[PDB]
């Protein structure tokens, strides 16, 4: 695993998230399911706990956007960058943005929201990119023939526990 330069991290283990808005591509329940599942992957292997805010400023603000959307990294239309998220800290840090010029799916065929979101939360928590081809935090997007076979790698577990420790 790799962390980010200067090893940014949360210095608290109760985190909040807000889903600021929603993609046209999936029902809200499917997006919520992807986000919750994405949070749970990391929750499971750490002392971190998450709760949702429906207003105000949460730690991890999650949103869907296209092209220019208010930060240093405008999205790029269909393909290429699918999403991004910022390392732990205040304001934009911790936030995760999804390119709504992708077509978001819960299936095996398109751009899978759960898999991307789980990866992005890893960033939001302070994991950078892994050299392990099997890791969630590997830099190149792929999916699975069987989404039920998803498992967080030991490399990812090691990385996140390097930041926050194992579960209590
Ligand atoms: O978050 C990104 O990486 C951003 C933005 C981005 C581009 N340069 C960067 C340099 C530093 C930080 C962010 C970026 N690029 S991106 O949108 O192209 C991207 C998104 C997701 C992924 N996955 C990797 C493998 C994965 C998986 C693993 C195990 C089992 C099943 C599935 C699912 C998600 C990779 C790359
Ligand atoms: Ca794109
Ligand atoms: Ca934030
Ligand atoms: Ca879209
Ligand atoms: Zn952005
Ligand atoms: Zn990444």
């Amino acid at each position: 695993f790799r962390t980010f330069p200067g090893i940014p991290k949360w210095r608290k283990t109760h985190l909040t998230y807000r889903i600021v808005n929603y993609t046209p591509d999936l029902p809200k329940d499917a997006v919520d399911s992807a986000v919750e599942k994405a949070l749970k992957v990391w929750e499971e292997v750490t002392p971190l706990t998450f709760s949702r805010l429906y207003e105000g400023e949460a730690d991890i603000m999650i949103s869907f956007a296209v092209r220019e959307h208010g930060d240093f990294y405008p999205f790029d239309g269909p393909g290429n960058v699918l999403a991004h998220a910022y390392a732990p800290g205040p304001g934009i840090n911790g936030d995760a943005h999804f390119d709504d010029d992708e077509q978001w799916t819960k299936d095996t065929t398109g751009t899978n929201l759960f898999l991307v979101a789980a990866h992005e939360i890893g960033h939001s928590l302070g994991l950078f990119h892994s050299a392990n081809t099997e890791a969630l935090m590997y830099p190149l997007y792929h999916s699975l023939t069987d989404l039920t076979r998803f498992r967080l790698s030991q490399d990812d577990i090691n990385g996140i526990q390097s930041l926050y420790g194992p579960p209590p």
